[PDB]
């Protein structure tokens, strides 16, 4: 699909997610799960939707493979997959957790409400 999602690693995670000029919505996934696959597609679509909205220069959709980077899953206190947390410009230490249904319109509305 079209995507502008950034694939993180343990080396690049803080530089992208904790950037104070960006509002960064992170998907933590494991690739062998169908639910995480679904969430990956949603994240591609979220990246494209946000690229056409007013916050396109500050919003970043990013993802990290928790099987490949269990260090990050431990450091960020993620306890299952998929997990979606929004690390806004000012709120890097108490990100907003998305627990709603996994459809683009609802995730776009959570972005707008929490930015």
């Amino acid at each position: 699909r079209p995507s502008r999602v950034v694939e993180l690693t343990d080396e690049t995670f803080d530089s992208i997610v904790m950037d104070p000029e960006k509002d960064v919505f992170v998907l933590y996934y494991v690739p062998w799960s169908r639910h995480s696959v679904a969430a990956m597609r949603l994240w591609d679509d979220l990246s494209m939707s946000q690229s056409q909205k007013r916050n396109h220069l500050t919003f970043v959709a990013a993802r990290i493979d928790g099987e490949k980077y269990p260090d990050v899953i431990e450091r960020m206190r993620v306890s299952g997959f998929p997990t979606m947390r929004y690390y806004t410009r000012i709120d890097k230490q108490e990100p907003f957790e998305y627990s709603g249904q996994r459809y683009l319109s609802l995730v776009d509305s959570f972005v707008f409400q929490n930015t």
